[PDB]
């Protein structure tokens, strides 16, 4: 077994960011190492769809506990969804994935796309429009109502910004940072004001409508018949959209693409099935999620090598979506390769891998190709704009993947036939 060796490589992973597991897979000349991070604690790297099958694999990998505490402390929150393992988890991973009905994910692509056909007049207005804040703001709007929160027009500002300090925290990988202190704050506001719309919903003050995340969450009941304590659940309720408020990154790679590739925006006004598949290659191709840790609960026996108990396990999931023989050409930005990918719920990870009901896998994927299909339609469609100089350098470099400038926007001007 490999090894990047040292007594803790944390800070090595951060300067060579997103390309760090490529980087030492390709200079060990192996596709399984070992590194130390995060205080000492040694990690097996695996990678591909072998990788992602194992690490999925519930008899062999622990995930509980395995997330560094300050990301959970700012991400996620203390209790969430993501720290339970079992059959704690499959009882309250039902409830998340009880959201997700044929209707409730039509019910988020018609506000969505509302919301943007009604953001043109504002948008035509400003001199420029930076599209990662401004899809932040309007992706609030969605998230809130689609969890059935009243969020005050007032408000979203505010709560765009929280959400924005929150979803950057991983950036650190768990380690200390300047904005740690502000990320923690951030989280408390947030559930502070979701704890009382649930204590409010199951006092019967106020009333979201049956099968929204507030009513669902508030009113729920786990496999011993006991419900989330306030608090739990108003951080579980965030996990609900706080994730979708965070395809605004996307939308602003989205324009990236779109704008490098200019063939990609005829071509979604040109074909129906497209737009999915612009969405799709969207979340392949660029960087947000790194990896994802878990423990071995037993020794495994994988690509030629053992993993001892107890040894930390790193599913590199940037490495699985840029993996060259999963995806011909995997730095070229493609979406017609969706054409002939065949649903394999092992290459495709940027969201993790294997399965809904029974892994940790996001419960958010259909959601978030639904919100980037109709904002991509959007701007693709619905609007001209310029795009003036600007840094818009991806760095690979650097966790969390942001295109710098956020991506700006001028003279917008909707499109429509007045003839
Ligand atoms: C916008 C970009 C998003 C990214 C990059 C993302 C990524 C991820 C990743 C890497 C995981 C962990 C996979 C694992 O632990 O194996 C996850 C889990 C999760 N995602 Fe997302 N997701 C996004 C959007 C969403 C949305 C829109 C929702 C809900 C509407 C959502 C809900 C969740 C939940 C509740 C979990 C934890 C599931 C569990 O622990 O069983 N995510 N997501
Ligand atoms: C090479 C490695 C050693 C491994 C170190 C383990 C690092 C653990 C950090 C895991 C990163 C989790 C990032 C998850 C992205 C969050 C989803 C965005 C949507 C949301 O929840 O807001």
């Amino acid at each position: 077994l490999k090894r990047d060796k040292g007594l803790d490589n944390t800070l090595k992973v951060l300067k060579q960011g997103y390309l760090y597991t490529t980087n030492q897979r390709n200079r060990l000349n192996t596709s399984v190492f070992q590194t130390k991070a995060l205080g000492g604690k040694p990690f097996v790297v695996v990678t591909g769809k072998e990788g992602a099958e194992m690490f999925y694999n519930n008899d062999v990998v622990q995930r509980e506990g395995m997330l560094p505490k300050r990301i959970v402390n700012t991400l996620f929150g203390k209790g969430a969804i993501h720290t339970v393992d079992g059959k704690k988890h499959v009882d309250r991973k039902a409830l998340f994935m009880s959201l997700m009905t044929e209707g409730n994910l039509n019910y988020v692509r018609e506000l969505t796309r509302t919301l943007w056909h009604a953001n043109t007049q504002r948008m035509e207005s400003m001199d420029e429009v930076n599209i990662y804040r401004e899809s932040i703001v309007l992706l609030t709007k969605v998230g809130t109502r689609w969890a059935g929160v009243q969020a005050p027009p007032e408000d979203i500002e505010r709560i765009a910004t929280d959400m924005d300090i929150m979803i950057d925290s991983f950036r650190a990988l768990g380690g200390a940072f300047k904005g740690y202190k502000a990320s923690k704050e951030a989280r408390r506001r947030v559930e502070d004001w979701l704890e009382e719309q649930i204590i409010e919903t199951r006092k019967g003050n106020i009333h979201p409508p049956e099968g929204t995340a507030l009513y669902e969450f508030a009113h729920w009941e786990d496999y011993l018949g006991n419900p989330m304590d306030s608090r739990t659940c108003a951080i579980d309720l965030m996990n609900t959209f706080r994730p979708l408020i965070a395809i605004n990154r996307f939308v602003s790679f989205g324009l990236h693409a779109m704008n490098e590739n200019p063939i990609t925006r005829e071509k979604i006004k040109s074909e129906p099935d497209y737009a999915y598949k612009f969405a799709q290659e969207v979340r392949r191709y660029y960087p947000f999620v790194p990896f994802l840790p878990g423990k071995a609960k037993v020794d495994i026996d994988f690509q030629g090598v053992t993993i001892p108990a107890g040894v930390g396990l790193a599913l590199d999931v940037y490495g699985t979506t840029h993996d060259e023989s999963l995806w011909d050409d995997p730095n070229e930005f493609r979406p017609e390769r969706f054409e002939t990918w065949d649903g394999s719920p092992f290459d495709l990870i940027p969201q993790g891998g294997g399965d809904y009901w029974t892994n940790h896998r996001c419960a958010g994927e259909w959601i978030t190709v639904i919100i980037m299909e109709e904002t991509m339609k959007y701007f693709a469609e619905k609007i001209t704009y310029d795009v003036p100089e600007q840094d818009l350098e991806v760095d690979l470099n650097s966790i969390p993947g942001y295109v710098k400038s956020g991506f700006v926007i001028k003279n917008v001007r909707e499109v429509v036939d007045r003839t």
